[PDB]
């Protein structure tokens, strides 16, 4: 699947961010891309 931009949300186990993002929990309740 495609990448994800940063400050974009997501899902663990799911999708996954371009780079050097990662599709993952941002903090605690909102998942989105970080690095």
């Amino acid at each position: 699947q495609q990448c994800v931009k940063k400050d974009e949300l997501c899902i663990p186990y799911y999708l996954d961010c371009c780079e050097p993002l990662e599709c993952k929990k941002v903090n605690w309740w909102d998942h989105k891309c970080i690095g």
